[PDB]
């Protein structure tokens, strides 16, 4: 197990369950790890 | 199950397994869902 898990949960939440709440979390990830 | 799954896998990959590869994926998420 490496990072393929976080990526799969990503495209799986946009196409399946809700979506607006998912991309909202992505914005949080930008303020979570910065760049 | 809603979005708490993607968030947990997030902070779990930074603090546990590798990390540089995780934040790298986050950049991909920005080009994955745009804003």
């Amino acid at each position: 197990g490496e990072v393929e898990e976080l990526e799969k949960k990503f495209k799986e939440l946009w196409k399946g369950p809700r979506r607006g709440e998912i991309e909202e979390l992505h914005k949080k990830f930008h303020e979570l790890i910065k760049g």
